[PDB]
């Protein structure tokens, strides 16, 4: 039998309430004698077709609804099969969200969509439009505090501001999303996008703010702003700040229009626990009692199961949440979707790196927004190891080319066989002395380069591969420390005799496998 059989494994995301979760698998556990287990790994979203693709990984899912569309395209997820008196428990509008092919392929939890957080002890009156905000970090920069701080890492946080004056993603016509249709690159999205860097440009946002230093500077007071979803509410009550949930600001005169999340669980189609999962599922984790465990750990936001939501309903900041809901757009589900946030992610973190241009950026974006990718075999905390496009740079390893662990640079020219495999260029002469041959090669023989400049630092001592200054050659070295402005000091283990300090860009500095 497989190692999975006989027991209950669960995946959440680590924002949200899995230890609410975990009590809803307790009171399973005394039901049924078996071992529930539930687990929030980091880069969960990725991390969950690459277990579940080889007929592992949890027995069940969670996330939001976008992503379940591509995992069920993959066939890594069962169609559920709860009975009209079950789905008539859910509002019909989220059992919309988790349908493709017209087959429902999870249950929806509950439905998220930013908000704007102020501390009303600093911002007793927060403002109406983005407009006003370069004006507002002015005033309380001069206090030793900034207007608006939140995560400039992941495009779902910026969405709302590109979306405002009229960006889209897919536009959706004849009862479905049109893949060549992308909006990521009109009018509205640059504009967006534009005012954006101009705060970073001006001062007030760092381009470097992720999670982490958005949220403790909110939390601390040290912030008057922030942008986030109801599982943040929590940590934000602990640390005593007064604060307010509201509607986003308007950008020219528009609301700002989140994309909205429905919260889901997904059932892994290799399974062998798939009836189990459907009874946790439908008749404990889906009750007053199971959602109000996982609620009172980590707010689910609005939730799906009606006779909950009457009771949350009342909440201001669920009445906020849904205000924007509103304004703003359920995301799609289709398998594109994966692209298209690796793309916006991308042209986001550029535009404010100033990495590209905004019209760079979002260009690239709209090329790369419907496209086939692959990834490296290879993983790391340090680079992403996702999407190598056409187009994209990799570090090449020669299956009969240069022996001292080196690798080349080279330009993907086409992604084939599913992702799996990948033509590549190599600006370095072939061993009859010609340049530009394409060579054909698997997820295991190449890195991607990153197309941006990386915010994450390597610790001294880490083990690497780098582009040697002046070369299209990647050799091992190690890290030695890293300049104020991330460039890294390295010590290439190249040379015979001596231990020289060779600085090199971090974006050539790739984790070595
Ligand atoms: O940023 C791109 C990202 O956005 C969404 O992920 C959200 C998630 O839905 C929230 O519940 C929370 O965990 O924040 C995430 C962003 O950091 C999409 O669901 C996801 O597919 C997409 O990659
Ligand atoms: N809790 C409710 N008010 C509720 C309303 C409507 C329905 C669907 O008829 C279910 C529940
Ligand atoms: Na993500
Ligand atoms: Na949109
Ligand atoms: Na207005
Ligand atoms: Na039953
Ligand atoms: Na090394």
């Amino acid at each position: 039998m497989k190692i999975e059989e006989g027991k209950l494994v669960i995946w959440i995301n680590g924002d949200k309430g899995y230890n609410g979760l975990a009590e809803v698998g307790k009171k399973f556990e005394k039901d049924t004698g078996i071992k529930v287990t539930v687990e929030h790994p980091d880069k969960l979203e990725e991390k969950f077709p690459q277990v579940a693709a080889t007929g592992d990984g949890p027995d069940i899912i969670f996330w939001a609804h976008d992503r379940f569309g591509g995992y069920a395209q993959s066939g890594l997820l069962a169609e559920i099969t709860p009975d009209k008196a079950f789905q008539d428990k859910l509002y019909p509008f989220t059992w919309d969200a988790v349908r493709y092919n017209g087959k429902l392929i999870a249950y929806p939890i509950a439905v998220e969509a930013l908000s704007l957080i102020y501390n009303k002890d600093l911002l007793p009156n927060p403002p109406k439009t983005w407009e006003e905000i370069p004006a507002l970090d002015k005033e309380l920069k001069a206090k030793g505090k900034s207007a608006l701080m939140f995560n400039l890492q992941e495009p779902y946080f910026t969405w709302p501001l590109i979306a405002a004056d009229g960006g889209y993603a897919f536009k959706y016509e004849n009862g479905k999303y049109d893949i060549k249709d992308v909006g990521v690159d009109n009018a509205g999205a640059k504009a967006g996008l534009t005012f954006l860097v101009d705060l970073i440009k001006n001062k007030h946002m760092n381009a470097d703010t992720d999670y982490s230093i958005a949220e403790a500077a909110f939390n601390k007071g040290e912030t008057a702003m922030t942008i986030n979803g109801p599982w943040a509410w929590s940590n934000i009550d602990t640390s005593k700040v007064n604060y307010g949930v509201t509607v986003l600001p308007t950008f020219k005169g528009q609301p700002s229009k989140p994309f909205v999340g429905v919260l889901s669980a997904g059932i892994n189609a290799a399974s062998p626990n798939k009836e189990l999962a459907k009874e946790f599922l439908e008749n404990y984790l889906l009750t007053d009692e199971g959602l109000e465990a996982v609620n009172k750990d980590k707010p689910l936001g609005a939730v799906a199961l009606k006779s909950y939501e009457e009771e949350l309903a009342k909440d201001p900041r669920i009445a906020a949440t849904m205000e924007n809901a509103q304004k703003g757009e359920i995301m799609p589900n289709i398998p594109q979707m994966s692209a298209f946030w690796y793309a916006v992610r991308t042209a986001v973190i550029n535009a404010a790196s100033g990495r590209q241009t905004v019209d760079e950026a979002l260009a690239a974006a709209q090329t790369n927004a419907a496209a086939e990718f692959g990834s490296s075999y290879w993983t790391s905390e340090y680079n992403p190891n996702a999407p190598i496009l056409v187009g994209s740079e990799v570090a090449y390893k020669p299956r009969r080319g240069s022996a001292d662990g080196e690798w080349i640079q080279c330009e993907v020219l086409k992604v084939v066989a599913d992702g799996t495999r990948f033509e590549v260029r190599d600006p370095e002469p072939d061993e009859l002395g010609n340049s530009g041959k394409v060579y054909k090669c698997n997820r295991k023989e190449l890195l991607l380069i990153p197309p941006g400049f990386p915010t994450k630092n390597y610790p001294p001592g880490t083990k690497v591969l780098a582009r040697y200054p002046e070369t299209t050659t990647f050799y091992p070295a190690i890290v030695i420390g890293t300049k104020r402005d991330g460039t890294c000091r390295l010590r290439f283990d190249g040379e015979e005799e001596v231990d020289k300090e060779t600085e090199v860009t971090r974006r050539l500095v790739l984790p070595s496998p």
